[PDB]
């Protein structure tokens, strides 16, 4: 999992390490880095990053919290320092405008909290939002959905039966229905009930009449979400990116779920998306099952690009 980028990091660390070595040689307790030394390492950088699916940007803005951290350091003569620097980087570039706190901003928020997905067919959406449903319940929040994916056949009856399993109140219309009034509906229904959340499942395509975009728009001002969640597939790379980009001019995305690390050998889209968009990444999909769900945490993913 994100073996490519970790790899590519490692390599990048070996190679200054190589040059300092150097140094040591034509050796005086201590040895500093220089910019000879990077400026080609991290040349040879941006193309193994660029080949690991990261961002162009991402590349760029590593690029220079990277030299700025290790030109000019002394070391002693005789690499965990070198990566330390590269670890920095990657922390900051990870460092969103906002955080957010899901559980701290609903015991606040005046209910009930709405939360609407918005994403292309077969990121991990339905199953997403099923996933936290459960993760809310196991947490003292009371939660319902709204089926408000309504032209695609049997995504009502796929949604239900998702939340069956994991015990949540699924409000809907029936095929053809109009996704807004569903989900207005849905709101409706938790202020009498006095219930913490509603989370919206929408649609994920096109249709003859519709454009999604169009559509999200719809929805999204009939709601008000109190925060829009945009999902994503990691095994889609660098795609994911372009694909949040489109959904976030129609509305805008205040967080950030990413799906299928699970399967993901490569991280560079998980590693440049929360710095393209401007938003945090909430949770990872991990797998298949309803507990498949992990609270996001930089520490979390450094732990995985390096030790
Ligand atoms: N391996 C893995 N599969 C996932 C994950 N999240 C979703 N999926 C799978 O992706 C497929 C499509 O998911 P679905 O929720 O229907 O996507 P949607 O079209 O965006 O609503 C399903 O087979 C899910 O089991 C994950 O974290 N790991
Ligand atoms: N679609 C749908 N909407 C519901 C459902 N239950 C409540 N609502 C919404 O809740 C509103 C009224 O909530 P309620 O206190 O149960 O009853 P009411 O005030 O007499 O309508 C209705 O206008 C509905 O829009 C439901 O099971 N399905």
């Amino acid at each position: 999992m994100f073996g490519k980028l970790r790899e590519k990091l490692k390599s990048f660390v070996k190679r200054v390490e190589e040059e300092v070595e150097k140094e040591e040689e034509e050796v005086i307790l201590t040895v500093e880095i220089k910019e000879k030394d990077v400026d080609k390492a991290l040349d040879e950088l941006e193309i193994d990053l660029l080949e690991a699916d990261v961002a162009l940007e991402v590349v760029d803005a590593l690029r220079e919290k990277i030299k700025q951290k290790l030109v000019g350091k002394k070391v002693r003569i005789g690499g965990k320092i070198i990566e330390e620097a590269v670890k920095e980087a990657v922390s900051e570039i990870l460092e969103t405008s906002r955080r957010i706190d899901l559980i701290e901003e609903i015991r606040k928020a005046e209910k009930p909290y709405v939360i609407m997905f918005v994403g292309f067919n077969g990121s991990g959406k339905t199953t997403t939002i099923a996933k936290l449903a459960n993760w809310l319940k196991n947490h003292g929040f009371s939660v319902v959905i709204a089926a408000s994916d309504t032209f695609r056949a049997g995504a009502i009856e796929q949604l239900e039966e998702h939340a069956k399993r994991i015990g949540v109140k699924v409000i809907k219309h029936s095929y053809g229905a109009d996704p807004a009034a569903v989900a207005y509906d849905a709101i409706q229904h938790a202020k009498a009930r006095g219930i913490d959340v509603v989370l919206i499942d929408t649609a994920g395509r096109s249709e003859t009449n519709r454009n999604l975009m169009d559509e999200m728009k719809k929805i999204a001002r009939v709601t008000k979400p109190n925060l829009v969640i945009f999902v994503g597939d990691a095994l889609a790379g660098n795609a994911i990116v372009e694909q949040a980009r489109q959904f976030n001019e129609a509305v805008k995305i205040d967080g950030i779920i990413l799906t299928k690390l699970d399967a993901d050998a490569r991280g560079g889209a998980a590693l440049s998306i929360s710095y393209v968009i401007d938003a945090p990444i909430l949770f990872v999909g991990v797998g298949q099952g309803y507990d498949d769900l992990r609270p996001f945490e930089k520490e979390w993913f450094l732990e995985r690009i390096f030790g």
